[PDB]
């Protein structure tokens, strides 16, 4: 129940979003990445926040990292959610890749 704890500071990040403090929450999520890179919950909601901030490519990259840490450190459950998460994201906007 201290700001030190991964889930706690993660919860405070959510609290910021509740108050619409997107940038302050973002900083905490990005902090979680440098502190606890195996904390899958970060990657999921961090990507969602990037989507809200129009940072689609950053979101997809965050989900990609999420997929890897999800299967290795987390579980198949989050793996599936993150794979689907970036997939629907890549389907949102037509990023220009000439074929």
């Amino acid at each position: 129940e201290d700001p030190e704890d991964p889930f706690t500071r993660y919860a405070l990040a959510q609290e910021h979003l509740k108050h619409d403090n997107a940038s302050r929450a973002l900083a905490l999520f990005e902090e979680l990445v440098e502190t606890d890179p195996d904390y899958v919950g970060t990657y999921y909601h961090l990507g969602k926040l990037y989507e809200r901030l129009d940072r689609t490519d950053d979101a997809i990259d965050t989900y990609a990292q999420g997929i890897e840490v999800a299967r290795e450190e987390g579980t198949q459950k989050d793996l599936s959610e993150l794979q689907d998460a970036k997939l629907k994201a890549e389907g949102l906007e037509h990023h220009h890749h000439h074929h």
